[PDB]
């Protein structure tokens, strides 16, 4: 089985917002949606199978709240799709709204903030280029470090 | 500081579907899912203390039959989350599926039956970010009093 369906929050609200992108472990950049909703804040893949990283951001803006998660997200050959959490962190909003100033945080988790989805809007992964230094395994270590080093705040 | 995770399971399969969706007391009107996983059958929020209605309307499509449920859900201002059914009754799934256009149908009830998931997607909240009129209590009383009635 080939391409499959997967579909991720993303939205932007007054009192709260949803920020989910994939990204894969293969080109080694965020992955492309083939379709959004604003309609209904999600983003659909047209994932083939292969191993991808699901960045997930959900901020409750009213109580400075901000909740992060990298997920491990498989594809199997047949279209089995099969994630983990490999890291959870719950903080302050304002914390990540402070990231997308400092040069020293990893570029994954950079670009990841920055097409966070505006007001009333999705997000839209840019047909972006350059390409990370690291791999996937290492890469995560990176935003981890970064993040609780940042607990300095 | 308190912030509990709650999740419900959505899904609209062929042969069933189940459909649960939060009602926030404060905000009167569905709170708004933080994740919608089909693939898990399920739609999971982040809760602040105070009070919630979940709504379940559970279906056996090669029966015509429907379960209705409201339940009573309850955060603690330290998070313990804790909930209650205050009513459940069962009926012939067709009924629902028409009571949607009813004109005099509480609207809570009518937008809820409209939100279930379609096939193999989970139900999406609109930013129908409406204003109900009566309270709570009152809301789930006059669901209540119109379903009874009806059957």
């Amino acid at each position: 089985m080939s391409v499959v369906d997967y579909v991720v929050t993303s939205f932007n609200s007054t009192s709260q917002m949803s920020h989910e992108l994939l990204f894969s472990v293969k080109k080694r950049w965020f992955v492309k949606p083939f379709e959004h909703s604003r309609r209904y804040g999600l983003l659909a893949y047209m994932l083939l199978p292969g191993n991808y990283i699901k960045f997930g951001l959900y901020v409750l803006k009213n109580q400075d709240y901000a909740r992060f998660e990298i997920a491990w997200v498989h594809v199997d050959k047949d279209g089995k799709i099969e994630e983990r959490t490999v890291y959870s962190i719950e903080t302050y909003w304002h914390i990540f709204i402070d990231i997308e100033n400092d040069l020293n945080c990893p570029y994954v988790l950079a670009k990841f903030i920055e097409m966070r989805p505006e007001f009333e809007k999705t997000a839209w992964v840019e047909e972006s280029n350059y390409s990370i230094a690291e791999d996937d395994i290492q890469m995560v270590e990176s935003i981890k470090r970064y993040l609780e080093r940042k607990i300095a705040s």
